[PDB]
């Protein structure tokens, strides 16, 4: 769990996560989930998108874990677990800038 998921980066900083991401054979949606640089508990979901008007570029999304178990980046919509979360978002896009399609090659 987290640490056995090869998605998760663990402790990298949110610029070492747009160098990996930045990468120009990164399709929309590559992904990774790292610790975040300042707020304890939470995690960040960086995504790689793109588009005509700023080409490819990167966004983060903090994901809080609440003690209750859920894992969660809008408190409307909650999982079990981050596999749980990483899989439906791989579905859905949501407010997301992409859904999650390919794990950031290091
Ligand atoms: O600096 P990171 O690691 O991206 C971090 O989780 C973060 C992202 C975006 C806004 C943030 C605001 C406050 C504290 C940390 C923040």
């Amino acid at each position: 769990s987290i640490q056995a998921e090869e998605w998760y980066f663990g402790k990298i900083t949110r610029r070492e996560s747009e160098r990996l991401l930045l990468n120009a054979e990164n399709p929309r949606g590559t992904f990774l989930v790292r610790e975040s640089e300042t707020t304890k508990g939470a995690y960040c979901l960086s995504v790689s998108d793109f588009d005509n008007a700023k080409g490819l570029n990167v966004k983060h999304y903090k994901i809080r874990k609440l003690d209750s178990g859920g894992f969660y980046i809008t408190s409307r919509t909650q999982f079990n677990s981050l596999q749980q979360l990483v899989a439906y978002y791989s579905k859905h896009a949501d407010g997301l800038c992409h859904r999650l399609t390919t794990v950031c090659p290091t």
